């Protein structure tokens, strides 16, 4: 549900904005969410197109297609009047287009968080949601630093605002299963032409979401974040060797396997907690709770005291989670629609 | 050696910008190059007082004093006009601080590097040489998060502009022993006050580099630096225990350790090349070179390429280079003036 | 011919960047100009999964790809050093889209313009050609406004910048046959799905120009404008009755008619050249241009001196050109693949 | 009056900023309020010259004069703080000056009232009415289109503003009879100087309007304007021929006429309302309100619902008013002050 | 004290922001403030170094240390979100500094605190106390004309925001002794180092002010300044000639004296009120007041109406105080715990 056991919310007269609205996420999250009573959901983006396409295939009165974009302060505040919930999701956010234009990841993924920060606070927004990847947590390329500074940005608010006006939160997760241009597609295409799976590293572990996951995570922490949290979902891993070896079962196919090597900007493992956090984190259940530190701008934490739980903690990745068997993964693979569908035509 | 052996540099018609001109690294930087022909160095910054005091302790006809602010593209610009070389080094550096104000952090050492390389572009300048941290690579913090991004930002220059343009390069590297504020300093007013050392964990390893160490490595990327380039000095590390052990026996002391714990913000080893740098770079003796990839702007290293020498690579980090032993750490520390004068006037 | 008979060009050494690079007009001048010696053709946009999409399919070493945004110069700049030719197709072009936010129609339509010619001329760029619409000739919607201010501001440059520095032109046409969300593939739909076909008023006239004709008007335009030149081409119109007519026989098909009015934002008849444009205008042939007047900002043809041949003009419309019947419809629709394909999927 | 019969307002407490305050729209304004209780109007331009003659002329306490520029937002908030009503009448109003430097249009016309509206609605202004011009309808010069431009970024507002917090809305009309520049007062120059009239095309048709008209409509529109709505006044029209003959006579003046040609920037007939906002209005009597559109920023007005009493409907232009006879124009000229004084000397 | 007398004022749960706040000033206003109920006094300023040995020197949980930048109103906004007071002491206060990069100057001292006066007012701030030099009257170098600039921008401001919003007041004056690099620590360096005193203008006359002195002056502004004021206190003034022997006296030193003459852009005497302001101030006993004029933007005190009590009045300067003899310098010198330690150790 979208609103906590035992709790006294009603969306009647409530408005959510979405940025990024047009993306596949916004989209998932836009389609959740009008499973309720919510007045008015707005899908902010520069995409004209996105946006009619979406206005005619849902034909919901209950959507509002504003163009905008969140590097302009006075395009959001347009957006932003009136707003009670925001879920963050404009970004630039593939690798190679963030590592040669840093300057632009720079400008939509941090400078654009604060605008709409700047801007939620100013409209008394209850509550702001950002999302975030686990190539934020020792991140090593343009778009996962970029992230990861885009979290600093929007904690650093709950040392600054008061929860009561605006409740400022983050989701961090991976690559979601099947999402365009990933290596699920990739995998079946390479399947269905009879060519050879081009596999990076076969030893390379990621975690495993579904978008469905993916959306579940940012409805969690709009029902139960508070402010300056960074929120994950525990979720299993696998090796890229197991996940090709799977979708090569499922297919019952006989493509060789074609070794390429590591690409740019890629690690072996991702991380979802660092060490830090993790050793201040919370366990809700499936999730974790990064609540911000020194949220009275006390120094001393940084300078003059330590915790002998940070010296003492490990890092949250796909290595150390539970890294699913090759019959595991096939399980999750056909809970896909997306898998079904491909597997039934094939 | 401000040139490389068999090369000739004039530098008598050549001018020298520093930014973050008054801090103490711009400040050795400086000193280093008063030793030349250089025509004129320009220290920039917006620190009036320190700038004057400067001004009054060189007495040097050399030195020029700029008022201005990286973040302000037309306060650098004036302070470019006509520049052959710029040392980059403005920046926000405190760990706590760019934790609690990360905006802060964006606006200097991300935006106001920008500003500095386009108006470095514009004027013609010869090279521009970026100051970088280890705590830049996999960076916990918000000052080394805006660190990476600002490498980010210099090299992304290097598939766009020119080398024979304008040169732009950086250089990485540790904590400087006995800066203000830190560790060795600490623990000797520890000594000296007859209080207990405060380690957060013992077992922590640090890259050990001089301010001179560190001078070099600017000098070094300055003479050898390609466009692209992060250049880092090859360095032992040491545990923080055995610094404290070594800082103890020098001084004769017996002061009770007393241990703090991890504070936040920090790791426990600092790396200094990630695995994807460390495959790529090219040995230069006591230096390694990264060089920058895909010049052409071309995606398919990212993509459809991959690189099986990045997969068996590892990471240079203050665990895997050599770690100093107690002696070796006193015979370091030695090497230090101030370490030398705290310990003179200890007797 | 991307070159005019007894001219040659090398574009051996030439770089022609395209903003709106990954639209749908941006794509088509696109693939024309990869079958040249074009050194470089730079796809510039913000949509980087669309960026990714097109270099896969085409890969093509002759294509690079920017990320960015004409509403900013900074942007702009990067992508434009070196450029010689820039097509600049980025633009909000929807109408009801302009209409609910104009302030963003002006950002990126009128503002993003003049920061793609300002930096067109501060690279010293030989041409840009900005796209425009008949929906800028009297104009009635937010979105034909913005777009008549932007003719507005690329021909005030050629009365203060100078043709071999920089030429700056633009071409007007209507809506391009079959384009994404357009009639062609309205009616198509409708009649596939056996539902009735969706007219708004029978009699309204529109120009019909293929996705082909628009891309030869860009490219005479890059041959053969001059500088302040606005640049259309002469093209026949139908009647929206006698389109969906042409379109029910072609498909052999018996759905009704349904008349659901005139929308918000529309015209009866489309403007090509207004009256004073027409009297103005050269005829090239197959196209008109229309000169920049007063290039020495003379005011006295605004105030003092007029013109008996604007006096007897009058407008090049969609009422007053060639109209088809039915059957040169039929004629003209058979000519484009999207059509083509439909019909043989039809069966 | 300056109160709708049988309304409840005064203005004892209220103040009124003019932006383009100094110009002679601004001017007469400012004199029929000055015959009110309104307890301040703000003179609000960059001209301290103008500012300063106006200040000795009335030597009125109501008067305030500041200085400021619409083209910047936090000079107009220093004049919009406490204001109750705005005049917006700041603009480049001359054809060949927008003509040759189009983005000084833009930034005076569009962006500098987009700054005027934002603040109003910061500062809670009760009523922004913006000034637009015929040459906005179906616009061939770059004056007219930034104007028309302007009419769309009034309007948008109130698919986005409550009423009840600031209500926007605009009045459109032609060039006011002898103002100056005029035709008016050069065709009358031109028969005291013994000089042939000068005619562009003497089958033209303008709408005539006094300045006292032009002011009626700015206060009908203060008084009766929904947000969102442009107020036109109806009125006739002349040919330029006939207005030429007109003066003729009155000043029993011999003069030949030289037809001179249409200039560049003009038309034959100049548009008041187009088809669509004529099949739109509601008549109010001696004026046209354009109501806004979709106020609930619904789209599909635009594209799957259409109305058939557009497709019927016809503009309204100075060729389809009532054309005034030469004995009607000399009449009308007659009760311009202008005139008779121009007249009684000679 | 802190308060009036028969005030009913408490500072329990009021903040202090000082910009400067890290410069000697806003430290010295900052301890007299820490010994006060008050909840947070904020030091912002863009040196993190400073802010860090402040923060470990007075380790006291009043204090919390912002990083910004008055030149950036979103930086300033940060730091004054639920503040009540402001002592604004940023600014470039070097002459030659000033002079060779007098945008520079401006950009701080002008813009800077227009920015920072604007945010108080948007966050309802209850007073600002803006510090001023005797270098803004009658101003002759970079520096001083900078900061009468910056006098008029705050003054402006009561002719324009209600002071039951945001109270806005200055304090002027002149260079205090013994602070870094004047000519108290200067004189005292050539004595000890056996070097004659070089002495400018032996004639020149100062103002002297210790930093006590000084801080009591934004204290009682902050008191009973009333909105748009400038406060002075009331001092004696010493001849530089005179200044040099109370030292050579007192460190019983044979120090010759080298006249090395006027430097750039110093004065013969310092002026602290005009003409004007002396003809308009009220005598507060130690201090004088200089009200706000025209606070109703009445236009005609500037242009048709005078005052024959301006005609008549002379302006408060170093040469028509109290001169001091050399035994009243050595006794006010003897006052000052920096001249008594230097004394000591020698
Ligand atoms: C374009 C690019 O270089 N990488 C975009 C992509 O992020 P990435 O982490 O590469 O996800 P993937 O699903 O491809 O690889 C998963 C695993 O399979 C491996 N992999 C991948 C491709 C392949 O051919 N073979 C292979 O083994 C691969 O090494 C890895 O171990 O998609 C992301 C998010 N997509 N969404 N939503 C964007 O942020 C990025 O820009
Ligand atoms: C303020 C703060 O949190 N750290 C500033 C500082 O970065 P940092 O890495 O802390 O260097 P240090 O010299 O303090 O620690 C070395 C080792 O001693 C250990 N350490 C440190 C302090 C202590 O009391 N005990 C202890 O064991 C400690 O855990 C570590 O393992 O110095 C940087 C560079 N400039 N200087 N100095 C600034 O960028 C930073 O803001
Ligand atoms: C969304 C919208 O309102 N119209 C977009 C569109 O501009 P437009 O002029 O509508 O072109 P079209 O191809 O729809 O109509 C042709 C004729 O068919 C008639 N028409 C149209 C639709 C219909 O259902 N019935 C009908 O008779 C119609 O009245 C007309 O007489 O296409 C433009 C260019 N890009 N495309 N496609 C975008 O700029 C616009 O935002
Ligand atoms: C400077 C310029 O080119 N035109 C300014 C002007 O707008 P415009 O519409 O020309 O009004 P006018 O009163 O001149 O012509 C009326 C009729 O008489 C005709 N006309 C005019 C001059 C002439 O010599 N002969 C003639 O027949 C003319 O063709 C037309 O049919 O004044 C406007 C508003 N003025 N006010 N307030 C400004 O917006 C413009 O910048
Ligand atoms: C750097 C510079 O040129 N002047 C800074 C300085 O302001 P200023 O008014 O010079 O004060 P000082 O204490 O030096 O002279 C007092 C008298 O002694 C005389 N004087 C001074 C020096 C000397 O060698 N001999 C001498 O006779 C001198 O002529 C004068 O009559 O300190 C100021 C404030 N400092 N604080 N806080 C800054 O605003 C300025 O930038
Ligand atoms: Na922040
Ligand atoms: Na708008």
């Amino acid at each position: 549900g979208l609103v906590p056991r035992g709790s006294a919310m009603g969306f009647d007269d409530k408005i959510l904005l979405i940025t990024g609205g047009t993306g596949s996420f916004g989209n998932a999250v836009m389609k959740r969410f009008l499973d309720s009573n919510i007045k008015e959901i707005r899908i902010f983006s520069r995409d004209e197109k996105k946006q009619d396409d979406i206005r005619k295939k849902y034909n919901n009165s209950k959507l509002k297609f504003y163009i905008g974009d969140v590097r302009d302060s006075q395009s959001v505040e347009t957006a932003m009047r009136d707003v009670d919930y925001v879920f963050h999701a404009a970004a630039l956010k593939q690798v190679p287009s963030c590592e040669f234009f840093p300057v632009e990841a720079v400008k939509t993924n941090i400078i654009g968080t604060e605008n709409v920060l700047q801007s939620a606070i100013h409209q008394n927004v209850k509550k702001v949601i950002c999302l975030s990847t686990d190539k934020a947590a020792y991140p090593i390329n343009a778009m996962g630093i970029s992230k990861a500074m885009m979290e600093k940005v929007f904690v650093a608010k709950s040392r600054n605002i008061r929860s009561e006006q605006t409740l400022i939160c983050g989701t961090r997760y991976g690559n979601v299963m099947a999402s365009r241009g990933s290596v699920i597609p990739l995998f079946i295409d390479k399947i269905k032409a009879g060519e050879p799976l081009t596999i990076t590293d076969p030893d390379m572990t990621r975690f495993l979401m579904s978008l469905e996951d993916a959306v579940e995570l940012v409805v969690h922490a709009f029902k139960h974040a508070e402010t300056g949290d960074i929120m994950v979902q525990k979720a299993p891993s696998s090796t890229v060797g197991d996940l090709a070896t799977a979708l090569l079962e499922l297919f019952e196919a006989d493509n060789a396997i074609e070794i390429i090597g590591t690409r740019h900007g890629e690690k072996k493992a991702e991380t979802l907690l660092t060490r830090e956090e993790y050793a201040q984190c919370e366990d809700m259940g499936d999730y974790f709770r990064v609540p911000a530190d020194s949220r009275d701008l006390n120094y001393s934490n940084y300078v003059e005291t330590g915790n002998e739980k940070i010296t003492q903690s490990y890092e949250y990745n796909s290595d150390n989670t539970h890294i699913l068997t090759v019959e595991e993964i096939k399980e999750k693979l056909l809970t896909l629609e997306y898998v079904r569908n491909e597997l039934n035509d094939y």
